[PDB]
């Protein structure tokens, strides 16, 4: 376990120089709020093994972790929010290095992470997580349906520019086999497995009727069904290579043209950038 190796470490949680006021405050009361809502999945993480039953769990990992421990912990510091991160991290990265790979603690393990990781990412971007409006709604739509028609050339030229490998397809759409949830009769470990699935059709048509209060509710959901494709299936599948292609796409539209057009109209005068602030800082109390 390589505790300082961030499992994305081009994640803007990572990359930008954030902090959240009375951070402690903050962290203790998102992840009570996670362990009452997604209990089954995060009840396994609260306390650290047992030492008496546990020995060689003791011996195998050498930062044992819990959910107890980092509530515990200050992280008031210039450094708190990366070393909060990988504090977090370390509930996966630890259960990986103990369990079998496949193992449904496993596959909880980093739901825990990816949900914790989900209300930082919320939290972290405040000053930017403006109501969906009329004028927000419809810019949201072209870049999901940029996302949905992307192929292998289009986001390598759009990542990697002259850089782009060559040979690249410009006819499938990566988005495919993300568009609608599996067969529940034919893949029933699919929804034992995979907690809180999501699709891009259902996505696309809760963004249309406006089912999503503010950005980051619709940004989370796509990285939900990435991220879900990560946890289901084994790094060395083609679907999870195509996950992360797609995550990296999306991330750029948002970082690099949709907040950008956003700030250019704004400065314009050619749209309404507001604010849903309902419980925004209701950790502060």
């Amino acid at each position: 376990v390589d505790y300082n190796a961030p499992l994305n470490p081009k994640s803007e949680l990572f990359l930008d120089d954030w902090h959240i006021p009375k951070f402690n405050r903050f962290i203790s009361f998102t992840l009570d709020v996670l362990i009452d809502k997604y209990k089954d999945i995060f009840k396994d993480f609260i306390k650290l093994p047992s030492r008496k039953f546990h020995p060689q769990y003791y011996y195998k990992i050498q930062q044992p972790m819990s959910i107890n421990e980092i509530k515990s912990r200050d992280y008031e510091y210039e450094d708190g929010p990366s070393n909060f991160l990988l504090d977090v991290e370390l509930l996966t990265k630890n259960c990986q290095a103990y369990n079998e790979y496949d193992s449904l603690i496993v596959k909880n393990s980093m739901q825990v992470v990816m949900l914790i990781e989900f209300e930082v990412l919320k939290a972290k971007n405040l000053k930017r997580n403006y109501l969906i409006n009329s004028e927000v709604k419809a810019k949201l739509l072209h870049y999901l349906n940029k996302l949905v028609d992307a192929t292998e050339k289009k986001i390598n030229q759009a990542l990697l520019g002259a850089s782009s490998p060559k040979n690249l397809d410009d006819k499938v759409k990566l988005s495919e086999p993300f568009m609608e949830l599996v067969d529940k009769d034919e893949l029933p470990e699919y929804y034992e497995i995979v907690h809180s699935p999501m699709a891009l059709s259902i996505v696309k048509q809760n963004l249309e009727i406006g089912q999503y209060s503010k950005i980051y509710d619709f940004i989370i959901d796509m990285l939900l069904v990435f991220q879900n494709a990560h946890i289901f299936n084994d790094p060395s599948a083609l679907i999870y290579k195509d996950a992360t292609t797609l995550t990296n796409y999306f991330n750029y539209l948002i970082q690099k043209e949709f907040f950008p057009e956003l700030q250019d109209l704004n400065e314009r005068g050619e749209i309404n950038l507001e604010f849903d602030k309902f419980e925004f800082e209701n950790y502060l109390a």
